[PDB]
């Protein structure tokens, strides 16, 4: 794989594919990419930082189980009696299996950074005219083990979220599709923006992907990482229509179910794209690129 | 509780006790506290940043299941066939329970930041004279639901780790017991060092029951034996770590100095940038 050779200076193995320790070099680039995205934050955008976990009921309510049940990471623990727990530990001491005593928690590992904002916005009452803007970030989890550096199980997602009228969301999504391209250009990255679909699970998933594809609810900024034939989605421009507005009872300035959209930045994918494109020696990175990332 | 009102300017509810969204105000303070801890990093310290998850087998081998089996957050998923997964979702649609189809993954949510460092160090062969120093950080998880702001289920842990002879670890722990106190003093915090485990305790809820915001943990040759880490003399390596509770230190700052950064002491504002 063309990315493999980057692994030595960027990561350390943690005994699980797509779960790596980040080196000081890798992390300074993720941080500078994070700061760069912050510099493009529109005015009146509320910044929220989410933990790696969220409410299981909120995620169930958002329809994620119907879409990607195979990717979901659910939190599990020993919630039994002291007797039950001591027995589970004893089986583990005796070389047996303690995990049979596991039961689900009321938490899941967040599969996308924006899920938790909708309930938070719903709790504030009706939206003002112009809607609401959020800047969200989270360490996400998707059960997709791979040896490829651009397909992780644990990865950082930064997003700008629009909640409002279909016009508010549409304007936002157009403004962002322009800005996201200017950012990837400034970073010296080769890309193309194309219509796309979410990887919906199963037979129904195929129909759902095809419908989303033609409705143009999803665009992606694709960067060639392993091949020019199969580029990697490093940014997403998603229009949810009134899905979250209806689910959470978010109301427009005009009392209608609110429309939502989000621009997602794959922090780990963008950092890998930078190192693949420009190499592991920062002193050799183009001056324009080094300048925008605050180096020099 | 004396911390409760802090929540308005600090957090947003996420529908689970001890799991909150951080505001821009709270987050800038966590970041500045993180940068401050970095400025005290001794020469030759390797910086590693860990994700919220780690190997389940590595944690099982650490001895954590023996100690706090009730706190451990394991990762579970639907690893069945497409037929089984579609049926699980269908049971949920029909008012049943989809979770019966869950099975454990090979991952856990990390309960302490240092755990993954030991197999990484072990893979490098014998330790040089003087041992190895690491600077690690992770978003940790402990299944301890609470309404108190100083006791979270998802929280940030920053740590400096020493791997070497009992002398290397002892020197390191003496150096950090001093440095940790200088940091808390510089930050204008009221503390007492107590509790082999040191804790730097700060009153947040009460002066009677202060909160452990920093700690030194000595692990003996536990990880050295478990992972086959050999010092320069070929003996099982000893390990120690100084832990900083990022969320607890952020809450301690706001409790001590208030939510208005412009009113924070000039020395405190200076050391944190600002
Ligand atoms: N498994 C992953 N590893 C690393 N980064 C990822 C992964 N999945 C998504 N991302 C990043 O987070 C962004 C937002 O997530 P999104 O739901 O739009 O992804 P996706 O449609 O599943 O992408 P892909 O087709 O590659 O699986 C992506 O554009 C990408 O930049
Ligand atoms: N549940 C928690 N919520 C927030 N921060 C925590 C929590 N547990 C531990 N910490 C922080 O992580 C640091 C190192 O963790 P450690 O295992 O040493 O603490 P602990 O003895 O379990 O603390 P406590 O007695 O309060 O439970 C602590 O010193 C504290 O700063
Ligand atoms: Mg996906
Ligand atoms: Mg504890
Ligand atoms: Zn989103
Ligand atoms: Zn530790």
């Amino acid at each position: 794989d063309p990315l493999d050779h980057l692994a030595d200076k960027l990561f350390h193995s943690m005994g699980s594919d797509g779960v790596y320790a980040r080196t000081a070099l890798y992390e300074s680039i993720v941080e500078r990419l994070a700061a760069l995205i912050t510099s493009h934050r529109e005015a009146g955008t509320e910044a929220l930082r989410f933990p790696p976990v969220m409410s299981r009921a909120q995620l169930e309510k958002s329809g994620y189980l119907k879409s990607f049940p195979n990717l979901l990471g659910c939190v599990c623990g020993l919630h039994g009696t002291e007797r039950e727990i001591n027995a589970a530990v004893s089986r583990f001491d005796a070389g047996g299996d303690w995990t049979t005593s596991l039961s689900p928690a009321d938490l899941v590992l967040s599969p996308a950074a924006c899920y938790p904002v909708y309930p938070i916005a719903a709790s504030r009452g009706p939206l003002p005219k112009g809607g609401l803007r959020f800047d969200v970030a989270a360490d996400c989890f998707r059960r997709e083990p791979s040896k490829h550096l651009d397909r992780l199980q644990s990865f950082r997602m930064r997003e700008y979220v629009c909640i409002g009228t279909p016009d508010d969301v549409s304007d936002f999504r157009e403004r962002w599709m322009v800005r996201a391209q200017a950012i990837a250009r400034d970073l010296g990255l080769t890309f193309r923006v194309d219509y796309a679909s979410d990887p919906f699970f199963g037979r129904v998933g195929q129909m759902k992907a095809v419908s989303q594809k033609q409705q143009q609810l999803k665009f992606e900024l694709l960067i060639p990482l392993r091949s020019e034939e199969q580029p990697t989605a490093c940014m997403s421009f998603n229009y949810h229509r009134e899905h979250f507005g209806t689910t959470w009872g978010i109301q427009d300035a005009n009392g209608e179910p609110a429309h939502t959209g989000c621009v997602a930045f794959g922090m780990d994918r963008l950092a890998v794209a930078m190192f693949h494109t420009h190499g592991t020696d920062l002193s050799a990175w183009p001056a324009k690129v080094r300048d925008i990332l605050g180096l020099q």
